[PDB]
C-alpha cells in the first residue's frame, strides 16, 4: 500500500467515523514511555489491524493501536505500538500513519525515544531536546521519502532546517524550569542509526568526532514525514546510558537496562508532556 | 529488466536504427541546465517509453527522451529527463541508459548538477569541477553496482581513483580562463546524499568536518557506471547556496531558489559545455 | 527463505546426516586465503545447492560448498565460497549459513578477509586483528539484522561491545610471537564499505579522520549474525595495500594486485590459523 492521498484518506475516514475525535496533536512514545496513552480521557482504541491501509504488524507482534481522546483539554491521537524501520517496514508503511494524522487535523507531533548519549555532558536519565539530526539512512539512499513524491502532502525536496520547532523546544524547557528539573534537560543533535544492533564502541567514537550528541534507532523517519506535510515536531530523547563512557569502561549496552531507565523517568516524562500539551498554543 | 549486455544491446539496436547518429559523447544535465539539449543540431528525439528495456518513468512523470545529434561538430547523445535514485529507481534502471551509451560508442560523459556548497570559499552561482567523491549510499550497501556483475561491461571491483578525468578538468578550467570566468570555477569533493530531503544543517556541519566541498543527490551513480565500463567523466556542480552559511544565518534551502540560480547561470554553462565539446580530443 | 529456526534446522538436519561431523569451530576465508579448507582431514564436501534452504548462488557462480572435517584435532565447518552483500544477497541469505553453524554446534567463528589499509602504520602484507568496526550499512538502514527478529537465535537489540573476542585476539598474537612474525601483526578498527567499488581516495581520507584503520567489503555481516547467536569471533584482515599512501601517489587499487598479496601470505596465514585451531580452548 502506497502512502498516498487516496489511501491515507480512506484510513482517516474510518478513524473519523469510529472515534468522533478530531485531534490537533499527535504523539508517538518511546519504549516504556507510553503510559500517557493509558491516561487519555474519553478514549477510543482502534487496532491498526482494523484500519484500512494501515501497515501489517503481526510479524513483529505486540501492541498496535491508534488511541484518540483528550489530554489536558486538548484532542490528541497516539500511536500505541511504534513502527521502527529496523523491523523491515517500508517507507510507505512508516509514512502512512503520519499522513493519516495530517488528514485528521494534527498540527503538532510530540515524540519521545530512548537513546544512547554521546556528548560527555549526558548522564543516564537525562533528557535531550532534539534540535537537529544526522540521518545516516537518508545519506545512504534509505531516506523515508525515497520513492515517488506524494504532492498532496508536500514538496519533492523538503528543507529540514526547521524540522524541530524552536518554540516547542523553548516551551518544553520552560516547563522543566517551572518544575525544577531543568538540570536534567539538555539540547542536542540526534544521530539516526538504522539498527537494530546498538551503536558499536567505535561507531560511538566516530559520532563523537562528528558532533553528534545522542544516537538512536527511531524518530528521524517520523520527523521527516511530519516536516514534509507541515506538522511541527517536538522530539525528546531519554538518555539510557552514555555510550562513550561505557566504551571507556568496557560496560555493555542492554535493552533491559534501557527499559529500567525508562521506568525510572516514565512518570516525570508523562507529567512533563501532559503539561506541554495543556500549554500548546491554540493555533 | 537487468542492465545486462543483451538488454542494453536491444536498446542500442533500436536507437541506432531510429537515429542514424553514432555518438562519441554523452551528456546528462542538471535541473534547469538542459537548454543545450534544445540546441542539438540535426537532432533526433527518442522517448524513453519507445526504447526497448528503458526504465519506466511515468510514476515520476515529466520529460523522458534520449536526444541525439550534433553539437560543436561532435556527435552526442543526451538524457533529457535524468533518473534520480531518490525517486526509487533501481540500480538496474540507473545503469541501463549509461551502458546503452557505451554500446552506442560514447567515450566521454559530461554531467552537470545543482549542489549545496559546504566549503567556505563557495558562493551561490559558483561552479565546482568535481575531482572525487564521498558515496554515502555506496558505503551503506546502496552502491549502484550492488548486484551481480555484468562482466561484459567491467570488473567486479572497479577502482575509482581516476573516475573524474584530470585532463577533462584541466580543459574545462582552461576554457573558463579564456572567457574570463575562471573566478567562478573551483574544484572539490562531492558528497552524495541519497535525498530527497536537503542536507540538514547538522549533516552539512558533519560534511564540513569530513572534507566534503559540495553535497547533492545525483551524479555519483552515473559516474560509477561510466567508470565501470571505461567511459571518462567530467562532472560540474553549480552551487545553489552555501549550506554552512545558511545554517549560520537560519536561511532555508528551497528548490525554487535552486532553480533561480540555475536560470542565472544556464546560458554561461551552455556556452562553456558547447566549447568543451568542440575542444574534446578526437581520440 | 527466511533465516528462521525451522529453516536453519532443516539445513542442519541434512548436513548432520550427510557429514557425520559435529563441528565446534566455523571458518570463513577471504579470497585467495582458502587453502586451509583444501587441507581439512576426513573431509566431507557438501554443495550449497544440495542443502535445503541454502541461498542460491548460481548468478554469481563460482564455488559454493560447505566443507566439514578435522583440522588440528578439532572438528570444523568451512564455507568454501563466501556470500558477499555487494552481490545482492539478502539479510536472510547471509544469516542462514551462520545460524546453521550455530545449530551444528559451532562456538567459535574464525574469519579472514582482504582489506585496504587506512592507518599509516599498515603496509601491504600486514595482518590486522580486528577489534571493532564501523558498520556504514548498519548505520544506513542496511544492517544484516534489519527485519523481524528470530528470537530463538538472539535478542532484538544485540550489543556489539564484545563482538571481537579479546582472548582470541590475544591467542592469535601469541602464536605470531612464537613464530617470529609478530612484526606483521597489528590491531585495528574495520570500516565496512558495502562495495563493490573500492574505497575512493576521498572516502579513504574520510575514514582516516574517523579513526578507521582498515576498510573492506565483508566480515561485519557475519560478525553480527554470529554475535547475535552467541558465537565468538576472531576476524583478521590481510592488508592488500595502503589506500592513503596510494591516493598520495596516484596509485590504483586492483583486484589482481589484491590477489597477489593474498598469494604471498596465504601459506603463513594457513599455518597461523591451523595453530589457532589446535590451541583453542576445549570449552
Ligand atoms: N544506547 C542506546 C540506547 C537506546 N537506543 C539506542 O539506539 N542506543
Ligand atoms: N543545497 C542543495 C542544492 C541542490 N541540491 C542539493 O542536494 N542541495
Ligand atoms: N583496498 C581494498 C582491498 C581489498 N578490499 C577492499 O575493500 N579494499
Amino acid at each position: 500500500v502506497v502512502a498516498n492521498y487516496e489511501n491515507a484518506s480512506m484510513a482517516a475516514d474510518y478513524i473519523k467515523r469510529v472515534s468522533n475525535v478530531l485531534p490537533d496533536i499527535g504523539i508517538i512514545c518511546g519504549s516504556g514511555l507510553g503510559k500517557l496513552i493509558e491516561e487519555i480521557e474519553e478514549r477510543k482504541v482502534i487496532p491498526y489491524i482494523n484500519i484500512p491501509n494501515f501497515p501489517k504488524t503481526t510479524v513483529a507482534g505486540h501492541v498496535g493501536n491508534l488511541v484518540l481522546g483528550s489530554v489536558g483539554g486538548r484532542k490528541i491521537v497516539a500511536m500505541q505500538g511504534r513502527l521502527h524501520m529496523y523491523e523491515g517496514y517500508s517507507n510507505q508503511e512508516i509514512a502512512l500513519p503520519i499522513r493519516v494524522m495530517k488528514l485528521l487535523g494534527v498540527r503538532v507531533l510530540l515524540i519521545t525515544n530512548l537513546a544512547g548519549g554521546i556528548n560527555r555532558k549526558l548522564k543516564s536519565g537525562d533528557f535531550v531536546l532534539i534540535k537537529g539530526h544526522i540521518n545516516f539512512p537518508g545519506l545512504g539512499l534509505n531516506n523515508v521519502l525515497v520513492g515517488p513524491n506524494q504532492d498532496e502532502f508536500g514538496p519533492r525536496f523538503p528543507d529540514l532546517s526547521n524540522a524541530y520547532d524552536r518554540l516547542l523546544q523553548q516551551l518544553a524547557l520552560k516547563i522543566a524550569q517551572e518544575n525544577d528539573f531543568q538540570d536534567l534537560v539538555h539540547e542536542g543533535v540526534y544521530a539516526f542509526n538504522g539498527g537494530p544492533t546498538y551503536e558499536s564502541p567505535d561507531e560511538s567514537n566516530m559520532l563523537l568526532k562528528l558532533g553528534c550528541d545522542v544516537v538512536g534507532m527511531s524518530t528521524v523517519p517520523e520527523v521527516i514525514i511530519a516536516c514534509h506535510c507541515g506538522i511541527k515536531v517536538l522530539a525528546v530523547s531519554l538518555i539510557a546510558n552514555n555510550s562513550i563512557l561505557d566504551a571507556e569502561n568496557d560496560v555493555s549496552i542492554n535493552h533491559e537496562k534501557v527499559l529500567a531507565v525508562a521506568e525510572k523517568r516514565a512518570d516525570l516524562l508523562q507529567m512533563w508532556f501532559k503539561e506541554i500539551i495543556t500549554r500548546l498554543p491554540l493555533d
